[PDB]
């Protein structure tokens, strides 16, 4: 990270071209003038210690290194040179974190649509839910391909933009932690797959909190290690629940890879669409 370079000619943005807004270590909303090729709303992560400055600077280098992907919040620029505080600028996703958003659509859900469709205008459907899952998996496939390990994958770190496009971000969580992470402090791509399994449960429970009614203590961890798992959420399909179980396999090397998840979820998305075309056609 630190060894990574920072190409200022390409990424540097003038501090006076920004107008800081309300709060979203701190992430805040702001208006950028000329960030691309005009005033555009952006999100800014800045410090609120040399240690912390190095961390943020390294996050910036890594995002640059990783590159662009539709399902990863896009980096737009940064203010790193002397004269002001260090600021990392990204795209702004208007609908916000997926957990809160799904929570707000609980009275606006139908498994699929049929005529008259306006009965379900802006409703969420199985297609939406599988689609959000498919998107995040592609994003993680992209990051794991580059040896990146998120370490905090959860609904709260997924953002929703225009046209139902979701993006993986990091505002920086025992309930999202793999057994090896809790007990051996081991973080790997495979522990990220475990977390993804919890993310799936969050999406298919429409933003509910994981392990409902369970106290997170010594017994929680013990039983997790021994094989106990959350039960199927209210809006899941049998296949999506099995995928969740596949993601929570006790043996890290037996969990599916993100490439396998992208392939699998894509297949479920297509089967769901075909089913939907028949429901729509017959009624
Ligand atoms: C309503 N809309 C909003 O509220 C809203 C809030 C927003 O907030 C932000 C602001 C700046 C950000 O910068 C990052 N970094 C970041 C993103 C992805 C990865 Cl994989 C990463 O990786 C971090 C590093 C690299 C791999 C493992 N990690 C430890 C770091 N996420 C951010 C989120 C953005 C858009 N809308």
């Amino acid at each position: 990270a630190e060894r990574l370079p920072y190409d200022a000619s390409k990424w540097e943005f003038p501090r006076d071209r920004l107008k800081l807004g309300k709060p979203l270590g701190q992430v805040i909303e702001a208006d950028a003038f000329g960030i691309d090729k005009t005033c555009r709303t952006v999100a800014v992560k800045m410090l609120k210690t040399h240690s912390e400055h190095r961390a943020l600077m390294s996050e910036l280098k890594i995002l640059i290194h990783i590159g662009h992907h539709l399902n990863v919040v896009n980096l737009l620029g940064a203010c790193t040179k002397p004269g002001g505080p260090l600021m990392v600028i990204t795209e702004f996703c208007k609908f916000g974190n997926l957990s809160t958003y799904l929570r707000s659509k609980r009275n606006e859900f139908v498994p699929y649509k049929v005529a008259p469709e306006d009965l379900y205008k802006d409703f969420l459907t199985l297609e939406h839910l599988i689609c959000y899952s498919f998107q995040v998996a592609k994003g993680m496939e992209f990051l794991a391909s580059r040896k990146c390990i998120h370490r905090d994958l959860a609904a709260r770190n997924i953002l929703l933009s225009e046209k139902n496009v979701v993006k993986i971000c990091d505002f920086g969580p025992l309930k999202w932690m793999a057994p090896e992470t809790i007990f051996d402090r081991v973080y790997t791509i495979q522990s990220d797959v475990w977390s993804f399994g919890v993310l799936l449960w969050e999406i298919f429970s429409l933003g509910a909190s994981p392990y409902p009614g369970v106290k997170i203590d010594e017994e929680f961890c013990r039983r997790l290690k021994e094989g106990t798992r959350m039960r199927a959420p209210d809006y899941t399909t049998p296949e999506m629940y099995q995928t969740m179980l596949d993601c929570w396999h006790g043996e890290p090397s037996q969990r599916p890879t993100f490439s396998e998840l992208v392939e699998h979820l894509g297949n479920l998305l297509q089967a769901n669409a075909q089913q939907d075309r028949h429901h729509h056609h017959h009624h």
